[PDB]
């Protein structure tokens, strides 16, 4: 079984910075991508950040220029360093992967795996 879980979440004030970290039970070099979302309460999940295999990565357009999504295949951990952080930040943040390239979506029980998510609290 592929496993994921989230480390780093909290509380922190506006500006603040915070680290989440995604330690994952297999070896992720080859995992096809790697994605952050987010959920905030009464609201739908939103792609934060991906990173791909061949390296490229991914952001939404409000995280831009504040948060960083990176691997360390040496640890199987994903990292998203959140600096400059906004009230509106505040969201559980789920750890996403998938294995392999699935261009028809026919592998996803075998392929995509999600944590249970960190909380990440923006307030003064």
């Amino acid at each position: 079984e592929v496993q994921l879980v989230e480390s780093g979440g909290g509380l922190v004030q506006p500006g603040g910075s915070l680290r989440l970290s995604c330690a994952v039970s297999i070896s992720i070099f080859d995992i096809y991508a790697m994605d952050w979302y987010r959920q905030a309460p009464g609201k739908q999940r939103d792609l934060v950040a991906t990173s791909f295999r061949d390296g490229s990565t991914n952001y939404a357009d409000s995280v831009k220029g504040r948060f960083t999504i990176s691997r360390d295949n040496a640890k199987n951990t994903l990292y998203l360093q959140m600096n400059s952080l906004k009230p509106e930040d505040t969201a559980v943040y789920l750890c996403h992967v998938s294995l392999y390239r699935d261009p028809l979506g026919v592998a996803g029980g075998m392929g995509v795996y999600w944590g249970k998510g960190a909380l990440v609290t923006v307030s003064s």
